[PDB]
């Protein structure tokens, strides 16, 4: 699959807030890895999330608990 390589390349560690869909190249301020394959879990005091996916050929992404607060603001 190219979803994992294609989506991560679009944005990686750039203050999750602005998301561009290379599908039609457009700025979507108010989305965070949404509409791609966002997946995460709560570890308690530190969230673990992979932008679009993770197949051993890529890596996870950290998120401070406070940063998790920013993601909710982005969607709504």
């Amino acid at each position: 699959a190219t979803l994992t390589s294609e989506v991560i390349k679009a944005n990686k560690g750039r203050e999750g807030k602005p998301m561009i869909s290379l599908v039609d190249g457009e700025e979507i301020k108010g989305t965070v890895y949404l509409g791609d394959g966002w997946s995460a879990k709560k570890d308690g005091a530190t969230i673990v999330i992979s932008p679009a996916e993770e197949t051993a050929l890529f890596k996870a992404k950290h998120i401070s608990a406070a940063h998790l607060k920013i993601i909710a603001k982005n969607l709504l």
